[PDB]
């Protein structure tokens, strides 16, 4: 059993046995600020992994709220999806609380990203659940208030039912004039897709992205936590896309 009060050791023992090649490393440093986004299979062990996949499910079952909106802010794009909000996490939540305050996976985030990733300013963007599962449903096109994000992929079907990551790097979000066909115009898009199990951190703040919509009745569900970068800490931020969605 898996608890708020072993966690912490047990992922840092993990990112130790799993993360010792420093030239692995490395290049995963590199793929995250080259493309904005970089995977990370096995940042934590297959049993921390699913202690978290049962939290959230318990979550989803007893405080999902379906949403089918579409956001002026970020070029009308939709939320098609079910989603829980950071607030029912803390609440009835125990081990993803305790996993953002994890210093071992602060620690290592903060070798790719080559900076101190720490805790987010605003309580309520620090972890979120969202579940897809209509056909139609997506995380459409967006940007993120804060600079370090990690999905865990807790269901997801296989990718010719949709599912698709898409990603734009390098690019900043303009709520009054996001122009988003602009940005897609002017820069290729690169996919990655992901299954059960995988975890990837997103460079949220200047990587435009999506999830390609759903084709038929399948569930992809994942969790989002987080974190900041310094300058975000002091960054007048207003939160309308996060109050929209929860």
């Amino acid at each position: 059993s898996i608890t708020a009060a072993n966690v912490e050791e047990l992922i840092a023992k993990n990112i130790a046995e799993r993360f010792a090649d420093d030239h692995e490393v490395l290049g995963l440093s590199q793929h995250f600020r080259r493309e904005g986004y970089v995977k990370l299979p096995g940042l934590v062990s297959p049993e921390v992994f699913d202690a978290v996949a049962a939290e959230t499910h318990q979550l989803i079952d007893t405080h999902q709220k379906r949403i089918d909106i579409r956001l002026k802010e970020t070029g009308d794009s939709p939320r098609y999806m079910s989603t829980v909000g950071q607030k029912a996490i803390a609440t009835d939540g125990s081990l993803i609380p305790a996993v953002y305050e994890s210093t071992a996976l602060k620690g290592f985030l903060s070798r790719l990203a080559k900076e101190e990733v720490m805790g987010c300013p605003w309580d309520e963007e620090k972890y979120i659940i969202t579940r897809q599962h209509q056909k139609g449903d997506t995380h459409g096109w967006h940007w993120g208030d804060f600079s370090f994000t990690v999905i865990w992929l807790i269901e997801a079907p296989s990718l010719e039912y949709g599912g698709m990551l898409q990603c734009i790097p390098h690019t900043d979000w303009n709520k009054d004039d996001p122009r988003v066909e602009d940005y897609l115009q002017k820069h290729p898009i690169r996919s990655y897709g992901h299954a059960k199990g995988d975890l990837y951190l997103l460079r949220s703040d200047t990587t435009l992205h999506r999830t390609v919509p759903l084709n038929a009745d399948r569930t992809r569900i994942i969790l989002n936590t987080c974190w900041a970068s310094r300058a975000d800490q002091q960054k007048a931020t207003t939160h309308e896309t996060m109050n929209a969605m929860f």
